[PDB]
């Protein structure tokens, strides 16, 4: 009575031990979740601990979405609007861009992953309304999954948050959450604004979403994120031949592993498919391999593929 598929659960376990040996790297996890159910369709790790569950990391790029989807549900900004994304202080702290650009556009934000970009749009908002988002997203929050040592995650409250806190935060560091809390983050996007409940039991009654944002709201982020795996974009190493994929990918860093302190960079993609009408979302990690992308591009790309094969659902172009 489990929700697992075992082709999805053999694909996902066959990609992520490939790339782990390839990169050469610590471990892995990969979490696939129906889009609009949240029952796990796979999860698996390498061996040890469920870290997809029991581990928790600051998420870094693959965080961004949500700060720009609450800056449209607002009414603030629309996505046209154009920022200054120059490198700019906090106190004596910089905030800056992997790839420096002067304006972006709301898609700009999005496509080329701008943490300048991202964090003046969380500046909109106090942090009494960054976290309550934060936490309606289920942030800190337990899941209540039925998985044993399930890790809540981290966020601070926002009473203690200095600007340039609220800053890192929307752009993934300074909170945590664990891979399979993301993935269930990102329903917000699929299951048209409502935060579903994650499970590994085969549902017998529909979930009841919580609404965090409109699903208007949810269908504009959904449409923005495809630019991040086409041309242009920091996530086309998981473009899915056939299909157009909403999509982010950033390094996380991990700074607890198990019940010791930690400190290791984690190559992370996460994102569904197809975007207009996503079937699931697919979530990957892989640690301390020896540019996010590159490493975790690939599994995405044959789990979600193969995934949505799997499932019977037709691409919605010609393959190249």
């Amino acid at each position: 009575a489990l929700s697992l598929d075992q082709r999805i659960q053999t694909l996902a376990y066959e990609e992520l031990n490939k790339a782990v040996e390839y990169h050469q790297a610590k471990a892995g996890t990969v979490v696939v979740l129906d889009a609009r159910t949240g029952e796990i369709l796979a999860l698996v790790n390498t061996p040890g601990r469920n870290r997809a569950v029991t581990d928790m990391i600051e998420p870094g790029a693959v965080m961004k979405p949500f700060p720009i989807a609450k800056a449209l549900d607002s009414g603030k900004v629309d996505t046209t609007d154009t920022f200054n994304t120059l490198p700019y202080k906090i106190g004596p702290a910089t905030v800056q861009d992997t790839h420096v650009y002067p304006t972006l556009d709301v898609r700009g934000i999005m496509q080329k992953s701008s943490n300048v970009g991202t964090s003046k749009l969380s500046a909109m908002f106090t942090p009494k309304e960054m976290y309550d988002f934060y936490h309606d997203l289920g942030v800190g929050v337990r899941m209540h999954s039925g998985f044993p040592g399930e890790s809540a995650g981290v966020l601070r409250n926002w009473r203690k948050w200095r600007p340039i806190e609220q800053a890192t935060m929307s752009f993934g560091y300074g909170l945590q959450l664990s891979l399979l809390q993301l993935a269930r983050a990102y329903t917000v996007l699929t299951h048209d604004g409502e935060l579903l409940p994650v499970s590994f039991e085969k549902q017998a009654v529909a979930p009841k979403g919580k609404r965090v944002i409109k699903a208007s709201t949810a269908k504009k982020v959904r449409e923005l994120m495809v630019s991040v795996t086409e041309a242009g974009g920091s996530g086309i190493a998981g473009a899915v031949d056939g299909f157009d994929v909403g999509a982010k990918t950033g390094t996380a860093r991990k700074l607890v592993n198990g019940r010791y302190v930690d400190y290791k960079h984690v190559a992370t993609f996460i994102g569904f498919a197809p975007a207009k009408n996503p079937r699931v979302i697919v979530a990957v990690t892989i640690d301390e391999p020896t540019y996010s992308g590159v490493v975790t591009g690939p599994v995405f790309k044959q789990v979600m593929g193969g995934s949505l094969n799997i499932l019977g659902v037709s691409p919605t172009k010609p393959l190249t």
